């Protein structure tokens, strides 16, 4: 749990595994202490990752027999925090929008305080990245120097109907019913991606720097969850068929969120609290 980076540098490593059943999320978090005696500064590399049930459900509308009901996760919430003034966030990765089906990249550290978030020369540490996210697109919701919050969202479809927006009110809407079931009046799990039938499994990266001497410990507040919507299909008679109808955000933050705090003397961390 303590790896030689070089001369005068080390890498003390501490895990954390938190789970909510309520929630249906798993934060696995990897907080990486990097000690460096041509750093003037404490550091912390936090690689987040994990497990969020998509929570995707179908039920019969009301007291209705002709509309049912899609609850599905339009956006996933991967977010980080800190309320220490003496902490700054000095890099995070994915930094910019990206479509790709899988995201892999790497954080690279030199010694001196060097980090390379662009992925010359070797580095002295790294730590890699990757997830998948088919048909959903990632991109930084929110960032300052305390925080970063990233939205993993519903981007672009091609179902058995054709190519559509992750807003076009008749995604996931079926051509035709197949029975009174309400997962039946919505498109089979094979139309569907992983984000959608299963879940989210995150792989976020973010570094801290905190000002030496100046407090020996800090708090960090870490979100995992989903912004859920409702996708409503209405049966017709033209002989059936589904008219498609969204009620767009329909529940924002579903979120566990979990408190953590370092002790950037002796490496080790507690968690104080979570929802």
């Amino acid at each position: 749990n303590i790896e030689n980076i070089g001369d005068g540098a080390e890498v003390v490593k501490r895990t954390e595994d938190t789970s909510s059943d309520k929630w249906g999320v798993t934060q696995n978090i990897q907080f990486d202490f990097v000690k460096d005696k041509k750093y003037n500064k404490d550091a912390l590399i936090l690689k987040m990752q994990g497990f969020i049930n998509s929570k995707t459900t179908y039920y019969n509308y009301k007291n209705t027999d002709h509309i049912k009901a899609m609850r599905w996760p339009f956006q996933y919430n991967i977010g980080l925090k800190t309320n220490d003034p003496n902490v700054d966030l000095i890099n995070y990765l994915p930094k910019n929008k990206i479509d790709s089906v899988n995201v892999s990249q790497t954080l690279g550290y030199n010694i001196g305080g060097n980090f390379n978030s662009g992925p010359n020369g070797s580095f002295n540490y790294s730590k890699t990245i990757s997830y998948n996210q088919q048909n959903y697109i990632s991109e930084v919701e929110h960032q300052n120097s305390k925080s970063v919050q990233w939205g993993i969202k519903a981007n672009s479809f091609i179902t058995s109907l054709g190519k559509m927006s992750g807003h076009d009110p008749n995604l996931f809407v079926g051509y035709k019913p197949a029975s009174q079931n309400p997962r039946d009046y919505f498109v089979p799990d094979n139309e569907l991606p992983p984000l959608v039938h299963s879940g989210f499994n995150p792989s976020f990266i973010a570094t801290v720097s905190h000002e030496k001497g100046s407090g020996d410990t800090s708090e960090f507040e870490i979100t995992y969850g989903r912004n859920m919507d409702v996708t409503h299909a209405t049966r017709r008679t033209t002989n059936s068929y589904l008219e498609g109808s969204r009620i767009h955000n329909a529940f924002v933050n579903r979120n566990y969120t979990v408190k953590y705090e370092v002790n950037w003397k002796t490496h080790e961390i507690k968690v104080k609290g979570h929802n």
